[PDB]
């Protein structure tokens, strides 16, 4: 599935090239701006953990989900592969604990220790 394509042919986009963060361009996206820290970002994603086992998706509620870059407002792994993405993109990202909940997890709702994979599209991003 989708998450092993990012295994098998995901660039590792992390500064310590741990694969902690693997992206595969699934759709290549437009211009040559890629958001910088502090920018506002509006993106659409489906999320599960590896497993299958919990799916969420911003399409459930049907618009956009909005973060400013580089804040820590997400997990680490979206600070860094959103910053990677140009608009239009839509990128799948695979993700190590270190790099989304780690040892301690986000219990009950993502586990110890979780992989987790992500479809984002990156819809637009403007100044702060
Ligand atoms: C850890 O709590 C959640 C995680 C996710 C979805 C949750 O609810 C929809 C969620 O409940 C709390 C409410 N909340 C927080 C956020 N968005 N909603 C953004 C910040 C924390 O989330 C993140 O940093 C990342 C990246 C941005 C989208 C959401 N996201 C998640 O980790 C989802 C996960 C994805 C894996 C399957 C379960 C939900």
């Amino acid at each position: 599935g989708a998450p092993a394509t990012v295994t098998e042919q995901g660039e590792d986009i992390t500064s310590k090239k741990d694969r902690g963060v693997l992206k595969i361009v699934k759709r290549v996206g437009n211009g040559e701006e890629t958001p910088m820290i502090g920018d506002k970002v509006y993106v659409h994603y489906k999320g599960k953990l590896s497993n299958g086992k919990k799916f969420d998706s911003s399409h459930d509620r049907n618009e956009p989900f909005v973060f400013s870059l580089g804040k820590g407002q997400v997990i680490k792994a979206w600070d860094i592969g959103v910053a990677t993405m140009k608009k239009g993109e839509i990128a799948h990202l695979l993700i190590k604990p270190e790099y989304a909940y780690g040892s301690a997890g986000s219990l009950p709702k993502i586990p110890s220790n979780a992989t987790l994979f992500f479809e984002i599209e990156l819809l637009d991003f403007k100044g702060e």
